[PDB]
């Protein structure tokens, strides 16, 4: 089997992407944030504290003939950005782009933090990291991909995120029309439960490539590119007037700037992030200070190849017995 679904930016900045997901019988379609940095499929629901729902579409398990309470199971998750959610668990039929999993754990939120409430466009998350990170207790649950894997034509999914445009998540096949040149594959460590890999270096604009190992995670659920302070300083030093602002929470730059590109290495290959991808616009409405899309990972504890990086590539998440990651230009 295979699946193919379009993923759409939630706003004009590509802050996140939503993908429609069918849950239950008859189908209830929710728009979920596919997150290769976590491993829980959770949704706003009929059980979510009413004051914490503001415009989201909810899953109502009592209206699904295939929903079953997973008795005694609870979940609770905290994300890198400080947001969180928790609740109980149902199993139900879940389909993505024509690919169906029966008996998928659907984690029903009883509580969500303010950031989730305030984002009316995201109805929940669909985790695509390794199932070892799943938070369901006392019986850990599998991700949608893990459940689908054996049925897929090939044990892979791909992320093809757009810049200010829709893109695609495919399951079970590699669309050879969706990228240019060849795909370069690189080793993955699953020791922390992430799609963790090592970039071979970077360049700023038309500058020379610096060969240096940068361990980090491929994370579709993180907006920006978070890299070591040395690398980030080298980038922003090429933008007149750019500076790190503790009050704003990172590097800002004059909105009048033209940003240089940023290149990262994948083995001997190179992925180029155009300068425009690194512009996250005014820090507040009407400001002439703009927020940067490359930020320091210092104090996160891990480097994160988030959407800013991933959307410059066609990315293969290879879930074979020994997982790997592939990157192609597009």
């Amino acid at each position: 089997s295979t699946g193919s679904a379009t993923t759409t930016p939630i706003d004009s900045l590509d802050d996140a992407y939503i993908t429609p997901v069918q849950i239950g019988t008859p189908a209830q379609t929710l728009n979920l944030d596919f997150d290769t940095g976590s491993s829980d499929l959770w949704v706003f629901s009929s059980e979510t504290t009413a004051s914490e729902v503001d415009g989201q579409t909810i899953y109502t398990p009592s209206k699904s003939t295939t929903a079953k309470l997973l008795s005694g199971a609870t979940w609770s998750i905290s994300y890198g950005d400080g947001s969180s959610s928790s609740g109980d668990v149902y199993t139900d039929t879940v389909s993505v782009g024509g690919l169906t999993v029966t008996g998928q754990a659907v984690e029903s939120a009883k509580k969500v933090s303010s950031s989730f409430t305030e984002d009316s466009t995201i109805d929940g998350l669909l985790g695509l990291a390794f199932s070892t990170l799943n938070t369901v207790s006392p019986t850990q649950q599998k991700t949608f991909f893990d459940n689908a894997k054996a049925s897929l034509d090939s044990p892979v999914f791909t992320a093809d995120l757009g810049y200010h445009a829709p893109g695609t998540y495919n399951f079970g096949f590699i669309d050879t029309t969706a990228y240019t040149g060849s795909i370069t594959y690189t080793a993955v460590s699953t020791k922390q439960g992430f799609w963790e890999w090592t970039s071979t270096g970077y360049a700023v604009g038309s500058g020379t490539f610096k060969s240096t190992s940068i361990d980090g995670i491929a994370d579709t659920g993180t907006t920006l590119l978070y890299l070591p302070a040395t690398v980030v300083s080298a980038y922003w030093a090429q933008v007149s007037g750019a500076k790190s602002s503790s009050s704003v929470g990172g590097y800002v730059f004059p909105c009048s700037a033209t940003l240089p590109s940023f290149t990262f290495g994948v083995g001997s290959a190179r992925i180029v992030i155009p300068g425009d991808y690194i512009d996250f616009g005014p820090i507040s409405t009407g400001s002439s200070s703009c927020f940067g899309g490359i930020q320091s990972s210092a104090g996160i504890g891990i480097n994160i190849f988030g959407d800013v990086a991933l959307k410059a590539a066609f990315v293969v998440f290879n879930g074979a017995t020994t997982p790997t990651l592939g990157f192609a230009s597009k």
